């Protein structure tokens, strides 16, 4: 019992050796994101840009838009699998493992292998997220200036390699919460106690986001504006949303690890037939980023659309299924990028779904489709990724409509329960044990 | 350990079926708890300010009638815990803390019954006190009670109820689900070692906790204050010394907090009858300070969107917020059923307000609102004595809704929180238990 006294007397009390490191920290990584998040914008914008120089000749810059989107794919297919393996896919899983001190943390290689590999596949127009390479470069970064300046400790350690890895969540999707967050729930070991400063996380979660407000200000990732507020006797319709949302989970859980495996036949862990299957996935999405862009990119220029319903039944069913064929295909092909964004963009298509449903069959509710893409955005992370209270936060800091907080929560919940009855489980987690699993066979 | 991690690895998040149904009615039955308790309350202050017009006209026996009422209340509080249930004395969060920890029982057959009533009194009295101390403990201890009933067993399902209780109660207090369970997952777990505490199961007693105060409190916010301004990038270094200024305050405050406590306790020494007259004082202090100058008395919900308008003088401010310390500290470390948790978000607002006219004369080119640095600086308080900024800043996010002030109530919550550290101050909620604690270990 006097241990509790003494440790309750001397709570809260991180030194100040790791505080300002992690400033330092947050700072490196938002930098690192800003550079990164302007990057893939300007490789998209030069695709763009051939295509009004070459705009006569139909066939010519469909060709044209496969080639740059399948080069620059290649070009980071190659830039993984030759100098970095771990630096392939989303990242998130390897920075788990590596708070539990089962997975090591190579940023020598890490970082010049996964911006520009990222650089690559995200500027090609592919499916992925900026999650992905913003979380795992933020871990290195901070896990570099832990080397650098040899600082030493359990607490140092994990410490840094938390805010590092929670400021590129941050500066990702310029959610402060939301990174924070994401430590405390799903990156710290959920099973036995580690020495994290929260108060550090803040610091450089900070920082980052301070990095993103300075070059990107005034001009918003999602602008949805003000939805309209839920009844009591509306909060039903959320848990059916959640429901469904529940079964669908594991499901897509199943087939972004299955298709890992399908995939992997194809060129059966050899680098060439690898990034050639790559230039084939690459040069596809560059082609669909063409003649339909909703079946492709990171998914968040069709939210406000989708969630407007300015999109028609039809539309969303088909935005839906050929999203969901090419977010498994561009990452279950081991490609670093991430799956997180690309599941806020399917749900908000099956909300909003379920939206346009609900309007005709209860008009007296007097409902809007959008309130359920929104209720839906994050709808699918709490069912794959297991971690309800990161993406709530998450979609409350894009979306700005706390006045769907209950159905939000409502949603999310029982999606989560459904996903853990169905036995789904935590694709970070899955994935985790996979490798940790495929290291000692 | 990498065979075992990954046998976790693959086994996270299966809560059994048990608790999270128990979860469930858990948070039905705080929030059913927290809406009688909150109707009660304002029950009283609606009879006793009833009687002010019943005597509104014998000037002195106006100030008598607003004396007595609230001084038997007071006293009625005070006693019903001094002698059924010592441990329903102050807020009662540090008690649910210590239970998390098993050093402390949850006596949930006194409390529950104590508490409610006890705080039904101060709290209806006109006591500064806030609705979180009863809500949370009585939370915790609702939670406790169905926990015994159905004989459920298990560190998991005993720790997960407790926290399911107390996240509930929080949430009902506030409306605000997502503050309930942060104030879990920071403040209320065991800090020091791994815990066996359902997210998932906390996640649905607040939601029936809140779905039960949105069924009787509809279309009324406790809060509300408008779409603020937006913050430019040139004005966070000053949300920045506003949360220096709070961060070296709040250690201070706690240092006041927790002497009062030792000052007040040589009037009565332990005596129940002198402490329940102590309370019928500081109750008609209270009950007469609620007419002749409101702002130095009740919760404080009522100033907040009065403060953060600007309808206060930089003047006004100075006193309400010189007077709302003593009263606060008076009627809180006096060991009335009641909470220091609100009381300080009044306390917060007012001087974010004062810091917020400063800084508009000082700097018109920055086109300033007072009201920034009143939401900025109103879960600052908070930061400084609970040191849960996580939890302050989203809950002012959830009652304020302005969210274009993230980065300011952040950098105000960082600042404060580093001055916190910096000056020595500790945890008011864990300095609080780490004496009860001791104090019991003291007197053996
Ligand atoms: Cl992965
Ligand atoms: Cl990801
Ligand atoms: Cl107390
Ligand atoms: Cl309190």
């Amino acid at each position: 019992r006097r241990q509790l006294i003494r440790q309750l007397l001397e709570r809260d009390k991180t030194p100040l050796a790791i505080l300002f490191m992690a400033a330092v920290v947050g700072t490196l990584v938002g930098l690192a994101a800003v550079a990164f998040d302007k990057g893939v914008a300007w490789l998209q914008n030069q695709r763009m840009g051939a295509l009004v120089h070459t705009a006569d000749n139909y066939p010519l810059l469909l060709t044209v838009a496969f080639l740059a989107s399948a080069v620059l794919a290649m070009f980071g297919y190659f830039l993984v699998r030759k100098y970095a393996p771990e630096a392939g896919g989303s990242g998130i899983p390897e920075i788990e493992g590596a708070l539990e001190d089962q997975r090591p943390v190579r940023w020598w290689r890490v970082l010049p292998v996964k911006f520009f590999g990222g650089l690559g596949t995200l500027g090609g127009g592919m499916v992925l997220g900026r999650e992905g390479p913003t979380v795992q470069i933020g871990g290195n970064i901070g896990r570099m200036v832990l080397d650098i300046f040899r600082l030493k400790g359990d607490e140092a350690r994990h410490t840094l390699l938390a805010t590092g890895a929670a400021a590129g969540l941050a500066a990702a999707f310029n959610a402060p919460l939301a990174g924070i967050l994401f430590i405390i729930e799903e990156m710290r070991p959920q099973f036995r106690y580690t020495l994290i400063s929260i108060k550090a996380v803040f610091i450089g979660v900070i920082m980052s986001t301070i990095m993103y407000r300075i070059f990107n200000h005034e001009v918003a990732l999602i602008d949805v504006g003000k939805l309209s507020d839920a009844p009591l006797n509306t909060l039903w319709l959320y848990l059916i949303l959640g429901i469904i949302f529940g079964i669908f989970g594991p499901i897509f859980n199943k087939w972004v690890l299955g298709m890992q495996d399908l995939l992997h036949r194809v060129h059966g862990g050899n680098i060439t037939k690898w990034v050639l299957m790559g230039g084939a996935i690459g040069g596809l999405a560059g082609l669909l980023g063409f003649v339909a862009p909703a079946t492709s990119g990171g998914g968040f220029n069709l939210i406000p659309i989708a969630t407007a319903g300015n999109f028609s039944m039809g539309m969303l069913v088909f935005i839906f299924v050929a999203r969901v064929i090419t977010t498994l295909l561009s990452f279950s092909s081991g490609a670093p990028g991430g799956i997180f964004a690309p599941m806020l963009a399917l749900g908000t298509v099956l909300g909003t779904a379920f939206g346009m449903v609900a309007v005709e069959l209860f008009p007296q509710y007097h409902l809007e489709a959008g309130t359920f893409a929104i209720a839906g955005m994050g709808a699918l992370l709490c069912a794959s990724i297991r971690a309800p209270l990161t993406g709530i936060i998450l979609v409350l800091e894009m979306t700005d409509n706390y006045q769907l907080i209950l159905p939000m929560i409502i949603t999310g919940l029982g999606c989560t329960l459904l996903a853990q009855f169905t036995g789904g489980k935590p694709l970070y987690s899955a994935i985790l044990a996979r490798t940790l699993a495929k290291q000692e066979a």
